[PDB]
């Protein structure tokens, strides 16, 4: 499982996923609601997988949690046009988990 030391990410990813712009994102793209996103988007990540990889031991490093986390960002900007409310969405998103991580370290 998760060890201790990768606390500070398990508390910044319950921080995004309490954010208001974290709705498209706290679960994977759901298929009955998006069409066409895998055939774009190869390597889907969201907050629930990225919280389930963390609890049971999915990522040893920080930097790997924080590769998923930029992974999330970076597929809602292939997918999604800027003024889109998901698009406007990633980047607060971004935004937000770069102003956790950096206060941290
Ligand atoms: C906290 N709730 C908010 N606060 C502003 N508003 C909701 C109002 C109702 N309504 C629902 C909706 O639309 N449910 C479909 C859905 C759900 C998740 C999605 N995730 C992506 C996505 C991710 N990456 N690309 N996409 C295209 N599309 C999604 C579509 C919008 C939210």
């Amino acid at each position: 499982s998760m060890h201790s030391d990768l606390t500070f990410c398990e508390i910044i990813l319950m921080e995004m996923e309490s954010h208001d712009a974290a709705w498209p994102f706290l679960e994977p793209v759901n298929p009955r609601l998006v069409s066409g996103y895998r055939r774009i988007i190869k390597n889907p990540m969201d907050f629930s997988t990225m919280r389930h990889r963390l609890s049971r031991g999915g990522y040893t490093s920080s930097e790997e949690f924080a590769a998923d986390a930029l992974l999330v960002f970076d597929n809602c900007q292939t997918f999604n046009e800027d003024d889109s409310e998901v698009g406007k969405a990633g980047h607060i998103m971004r935004r937000f988990f770069e102003s956790r991580w950096e206060e941290f370290y």
